[PDB]
């Protein structure tokens, strides 16, 4: 079907053929165990007394210790080349997945993302190769199963042939007659059961008008309705097994009949019949198992391509060759908008801001206007549909994903730490690059030292979840310290931190200042302090800006931006 | 358990001993055909006579018309009872569903209360049993096979009754030690997992920083390890199936090894092996279905303590004596306070309200916030928290709830029509006292002649759902009438009709007035010309009356009916 999946099996076959003769070693062990019935019968207990039954018995265990070699043999080398082609494609998933826009990951898929790398990509090796388990050996025990009825009995096998099909299409046949004299019968049940829900309704109008009387002789013909009703389900479904197994018996009966001439029962004997009529029973087993076994390889398969979507999906645009090594320039917005992908109202009206060099602009959104989704336009995750922003005098857009992105830092509150210990989580990317004294200078900078010099390890702790799990305001100033290290030129602070807690805000405003020293900081801003510092403050309600002007004259004049700073005190 | 259900059950007992009678049949002809294994292949086959195989082909066609006999007079037998026993249970839980407060069925739904009497009524009785079906059948078809195998060989079938409970306590052992081990490692998968989890979420950290590299690197060892560990939970639960395949296939060994004997065994001759051991076969599933079957009769009985708790239940309160013929007095609401039972924020203040004799009054509100509640208060619905309603100078609690029922009627939009011909629905509870001319009269005095003309057979045509289906206004009409015949003095027009559909609204105000000639009226206010030709005024705001003089200065007073008004214009 969507079997482009093969070549990331083929570097693995060798593991396959393993598990397959190891296959048709565990199904011709289960038909050289039924053969065993004919040593038995025949030859053990009614010829004889002995000579058999003490040489069996060790066959009958030597048969399951190879049987039980071949069912671990078979079960290791299809869940080795079956997790080694979840691994090959795992990993292709998170290769794609780390390199593609954020707008897959925005709520579009947050927590079945990883059922697409944990589940979805194991049921591409647990219905796919759990359908090689089972077109191997039931289909090895199937073909095992007629050179042993055909071999000690083709007389009476090529009768149990004939019948075969015949007694299964007229049980086929019957079954299906009374699923369907029973279906429409349901349909009556259900139309009685609704004329009582139509009486239960209506309990306020039996009540005022007396009719509690009246209403239950109603029920004593609603009630006796759907029993009779109810007695012809079950006088018509118990009417079926009955008449289905008379019709299995019979074919029993028809065999048992043709044994019974002498050009039979020759070479029949007693132990000769139970190999064959006690194969047939094994014989059910594997057919019904063969049924469900394109449903499963399609099944096994469907997922396969919910994933070999994701694997061949749009990966971010990198349509841009405009590199920057340090971003010494000005940001500025000329006719942005913005709006969600996937929404229809703009996020984003006429935006038209500036950030000049060294120079903090700070954003007053309060309204829930979507200041965060500016935010984003600049460091490029988010696609703007019209205008342009310029950097250094040239559109991002033109800029190199990687070489925009590295001159940027989002120091926010809802930072994400990785399960690495705390030196790579502060020169992330950028670990061969930066020595140890360079790391322990910005943690120095950003004063950010108390926290990992207070924990077991030191510096080489574990800060990633399921670890240490330090708390937010700890958490904050890591963002500061890894941005003092790697001195991206832009900064996007949030700043949604509502902590007033000491030693959690005197340090973080400390090295803040040092931070935005000499960065051009965009600041969404929540802080007093760096509201009537910046150089810049825009009110935003909501799309366009409504005041472009500095912190003086927006305080000074009513506008929006002094309204919400009465709410703010 | 909760066997209070055997009185329903025992006046039908008769029917549980022919299913019982006819189950023991059924599971002897389960084991007396299985004992035919030892003449088949001891005397027809293992023997050259063809005899004791022409015989066969019939008794087990003989038996197969016994066991599909006896497999459905056990199937009508107890479907019989199981259909006459939630028959006089159904109509048990209706006979008191109802007569018993609103308060329930509010509580409750009518999609619920019908499970109640649909599925947790028949529930009671495919469980209760269900758990018969395999306790006479099971247990007669598990004692059908110890004394078969035990006359057969008594030698055999006692070491497989010695060797039965070791290899089934070893195989549970092992089975529940490789469980344990398996979930051991399932837990560290979820860590492995969840340590995944913590990579995706941080895309954005991944994107800006340029770890694109560094996090697909350290996927790389991530999912190395989600494999080598995925592939231990099949390689520990996959050689646990083998283990205890060779434990049973040593209990196998040694009954061999142990017939092989001269002294305990060779008794058998082949036959007496195969109805032996193919009879243990047989016995494993009349033990699997024995061991869930006191999950089925508390299955039966879970379900059935819910029966028994609906019913039983608090049904309205008749604590009352006085009876009223005719009410031809003034219904007044003194502090009646009321909140909804199973709520806690009052719907009612202090509430006081006269309706006088012979003069209609009109409640005004919107919110319907104590509103349409408080028309539930004269019928008695419900019942009050605090306060009086004073009927004829006697409060409705010391009314009888038969009689004071029928001395008022609602005409509203959202009436409930009776699986009936439309002269019952007019005339419910009535039918015997008033005579087919006076319901003519009726119909023809409240204008709803004109849409019985217009059916199938008039006054003897069917009319309420499962049946012609009939819209809105003819149903209200249908209530103007019933109002008309019944002649209730008391009046709670609802007035939600909203609506100006032609042809049918003139009448249907022609029929109001005529009502409202007599039959003091309550009404909640949504028509103008019922607002204006109103004896008295109420106006209700969120659970408060805030006017209670007439219309004439409630309108000239802007207040809160002016409201109303402007509301309206």
């Amino acid at each position: 079907t969507f079997r482009r999946l093969w070549p990331t099996i083929a570097p693995f076959k060798a593991g396959l053929i393993v598990a397959g003769v190891a296959l048709i070693l565990n199904a011709a062990s289960d038909t050289f165990m039924l053969s065993l019935l004919k040593p038995l019968l025949d030859d053990g207990f009614g010829k004889t007394d002995r000579s058999v039954l003490v040489w069996m018995p060790l066959v009958v265990i030597g048969l399951m210790i190879l049987r039980g070699i071949t069912s671990y043999v078979s079960s290791y080398c299809i869940s080795w080349v079956s997790g080694k082609v979840v691994m090959t494609m795992r990993r292709r998933l998170f290769g794609h997945m780390m390199g593609m826009p954020v707008s897959f990951f925005d709520k579009q898929s947050t927590g079945t993302l990883l059922s697409r790398i944990t589940y979805d990509s194991e049921q591409v090796a647990s219905s796919s190769s759990g359908a090689l388990i089972t077109v191997v050996r039931e289909g090895a025990s199937i073909i095992g199963l007629f050179i042993m009825m055909f071999y000690y009995s083709w007389q009476l096998s090529i009768i149990l042939i004939v019948l075969a099909p015949i007694v299964s299409i007229a049980i086929r046949v019957v079954s299906k007659r009374f699923r369907n004299i029973s279906k429409n019968m349901q349909n009556t049940m259900g139309q009685v059961t609704t004329s009582a829900e139509q009486m239960l309704k209506g309990h306020k109008e039996v009540l005022i008008f007396g009719g509690q009387e009246v209403e239950t002789k109603r029920f004593d013909k609603v009630s006796n309705r759907m029993r009779l009703q109810g007695m012809k389900m079950v006088s018509a479904s118990s009417i079926s097994d009955p008449i289905i197994q008379l019709i299995a018996s019979l074919a029993l009966a028809f065999v048992l009949y043709a044994a019974s001439f002498p050009s039979v029962m020759d070479s029949l004997t007693a132990g000769t019949i139970t190999v064959v009529f006690s194969s047939m029973i094994a014989l059910m087993r594997p057919l019904k198992s063969l049924t469900n076994v394109n449903a499963q390889f399609q099944r096994g398969m469907a997922a396969c391509q919910t994933l070999f979507t994701i694997l061949d999906s749009e990966q971010e645009k990198d349509e841009g060759k405009r590199v920057i090594e340090r971003a010494t320039g000005d940001v500025e917005f000329r006719n942005v908008t913005f709006t969600y992908p996937g929404r229809d109202v703009p996020a984003l009206r006429n935006i038209n801001l500036k950030i000049p060099a060294g120079k903090t602009v700070a954003l007053v959104g309060r309204s829930g206007s979507g200041k965060s989704t500016i935010a984003s336009l600049i460091t490029r995750f988010y696609d703007i549909d019209e205008g342009e922003i310029l950097m250094d005098g040239h559109d991002l857009r033109e800029y190199t994903l990687a070489s925009l992105r590295n001159q940027v830092a989002l120091v926010s509150q809802n930072v994400h730490l990785f399960n690495d210990t705390v030196a790579n989580n502060i020169a992330y990317a950028r670990t061969e690059q930066y020595s140890r004294e360079q790391i322990e200078e910005a943690a120095r900078m950003a004063y950010a030292m108390d926290f990992i010099n207070k924990m077991d390890n030191g510096l080489d702790t574990v800060i990633g979840e399921n670890g240490v799990l330090l708390s937010g305001g700890q958490r904050q100033r890591i963002a500061i310290a890894r941005a003092l290290l790697r001195d991206s030129p832009i900064l996007i602070l949030d700043e949604a931190t509502s902590a007033l807690d000491t030693e959690s805000e005197r340090a973080i405003q400390a090295a803040l200042d040092e931070l935005q020293k000499n960065r051009t900081s965009l600041v969404i801003a929540h802080r007093l302090s760096t509201i009537e510092k910046a150089d810049e403050i825009v009110v935003v309600e909501d799309g366009v800006i409504v005041e472009r002007g500095t912190h003086n004259d927006l305080l000074e004049h009513r506008g929006v931006y002094a309204q919400l700073h009465k709410m703010q005190f």
